[PDB]
């Protein structure tokens, strides 16, 4: 008494390839409307199982977590991390949950523990007021100068500078040559990787010419030599009981796993090292596309930024910088970083998932090795759960009052769901936040009248906008 997933027909050759089209999310989402939250496509030969709807994917990834949490086998995996990236890889099994672990209290440990270099504060809230500071500082330089910026270059070294001080103990200059060649330089990572990539199921698309296919294979080479040149430095440098950040205590979990008589040879010394480098990857351009997203935002909806600006003065003053703590007292900088994330959803689908083994979901069979996208843009769009959910209003999150209505903001998915959820979520709500309330502060971003702001998503794993070079700042009265 179980049916296959129904779905629309496709080509018997390419199958629905053309219908995703450039912005699958969106055809996704359509087609959920006439199939329901269990579909079925086909992309070249490849099926894939779709799906949407808050419980469904709750259903699937939480209460079925372990039949939902692989990955499934594509060619352009295979280029990440050499091959044997935490995220990535086909490896959902024991060796993939071991790596998760070491990951997750890599985080905690030097992003939410105490610095101890301050009593007070942790260290995320230390590395992001340093390069809030140097931020600002920074873009005045420019105004100064040429009177107006685009905002990505220096958010972005600002923000790797926080994740990179997590992993690698180091931070670079807005200038540095060698950083910029990595995070800006050619960072179509997220366009390619993002759910339905064509050369992950037209086998051909990979041997043709293909700009995009060899720029995504030289980014991954460069992440993946700089990774091993900061590893080489912690090494060389090492200090047996002063573990300074990530990637020393990997050095230290290699170290120990060496006197172990059987020591598993699956968890290499390659597969626990290389941790780092999805976490750095994942730390410095997500959280740099939502700050984007939330600049573009304000400069196109000033009512916002004042009503923030207000809020701030209100709740703290401009007698001191924002805090963490002041967090649970700033419901409408919380409304307006919700809404951000449901409006924008710039991650509109998960990694994709694969089926571990044969399994049923309300009930539709579905076997053992079959790809599954997640839609999370559909969730977040859904007209049956939003009013109007084209439209920029963080005051949707908010009560009568003016508090966060809880049970609202829960219905926002940006970070997935079950075994494969973000591990970096704390550190990304808490980032995401500080460099916004330290900056909104102390100055005002603004466009002029007469230029150009496209505000539309560019598909990928992340979802960017087009370069704007015409923000502009002015400190506040
Ligand atoms: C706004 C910020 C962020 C968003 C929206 C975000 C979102 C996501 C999403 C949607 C996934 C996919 C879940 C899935 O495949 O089922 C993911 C995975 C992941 N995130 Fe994030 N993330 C963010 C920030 C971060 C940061 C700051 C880090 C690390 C410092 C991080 C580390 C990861 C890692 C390692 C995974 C892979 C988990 C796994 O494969 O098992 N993320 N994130
Ligand atoms: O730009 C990236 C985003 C992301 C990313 C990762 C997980 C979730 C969302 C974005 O990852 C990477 C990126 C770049 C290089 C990477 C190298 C190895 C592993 C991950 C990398």
């Amino acid at each position: 008494g179980l049916k296959n997933p129904p779905g629309p027909w496709g080509w018997p050759l390419i199958g629905h390839m053309l219908t995703l089209g450039k912005n699958p999310h969106l055809a996704l989402s359509r087609m959920s409307q006439q199939y329901g939250d269990v579909l079925q496509i086909r992309i070249g030969s490849t099926p894939v199982v779709v799906l949407s709807g808050l419980d469904t994917i709750r259903q699937a990834l939480v209460r079925q977590g372990d039949d939902f949490k692989g990955r499934p086998d594509l060619y352009t995996f295979t280029l990440i991390s050499n091959g044997q990236s935490m995220s990535f890889s086909p490896d959902s099994g024991p060796v993939w949950a071991a790596r998760r672990r070491l990951a997750q209290n890599g985080l905690k440990s030097f992003s939410i523990a105490s610095d101890p270099a301050s009593s007070t504060s942790c260290y995320l809230e230390e590395h992001v007021s340093k390069e809030a500071e140097v931020l600002i500082s920074t873009l005045q330089e420019l105004m100064a100068g040429p009177g107006h910026f685009n905002p990505y270059r220096y958010v972005v070294v600002s923000v790797t500078n926080v994740i990179c001080a997590i992993c690698f103990g180091r931070r670079y200059d807005h200038n540095h040559q060698e950083l910029l060649s990595l995070v800006n330089l050619n960072n179509n990572f997220g366009e390619v990787v993002g759910s339905g990539n064509p050369a992950d199921f037209i086998p051909i698309l990979r041997y043709l010419p293909n700009p995009s296919l060899n720029a995504f294979k030289d980014l991954n080479e460069k992440f993946y030599s700089f990774m091993q040149k900061m590893v080489k430095e912690h090494y060389k440098t090492f200090e047996k009981g002063h573990i300074r950040d990530i990637t020393d205590s990997l050095i230290e979990h290699c170290q120990e796993k060496q006197l172990d008589e059987n020591a598993n040879v699956q968890l290499s010394d390659e597969k626990i090292i290389n941790i780092v480098l999805d976490l750095f990857g994942a730390g410095f351009d997500t959280v740099t596309t939502a700050i984007s997203w939330s600049l573009m935002y304000l400069v196109m909806n000033p009512r916002v930024q004042r009503k923030i600006q207000e809020e701030l003065d209100t709740v703290i003053g401009r007698s001191r910088r924002p805090r963490l703590s002041d967090r649970s007292h700033l419901p409408y900088m919380e409304a307006f970083i919700l809404e951000t994330f449901r409006h924008s959803s710039f991650v509109p689908f998960t990694i994709p998932h694969s089926t571990t083994r044969d399994t049923s979901l309300k009930g539709f069979y579905i076997p053992k090795g079959r790809c599954v996208f997640v839609n999370q843009w559909q969730i977040n769009h859904d007209q049956k759960l939003w009013v109007n959910p084209s439209e920029f209003l963080p005051e949707r999150f908010l009560t009568p009052d003016g508090a966060i209505d809880k049970v609202l903001s829960e219905k926002v998915i940006i970070f997935g769901m079950g075994k494969r959820k973000c591990i970096g979520e704390t550190i990304a709500r808490w980032e995401v936040f500080l460099f916004l309330a330290i900056l909104l502060q102390r100055v005002e971003f603004s466009v002029p009248l007469g230029v150009k702001v496209d505000m539309t998503p560019i598909y990928g794993l992340t979802m960017k906008h087009a370069c704007c070079e015409h923000f502009q700042m002015q400190l506040r009265s």
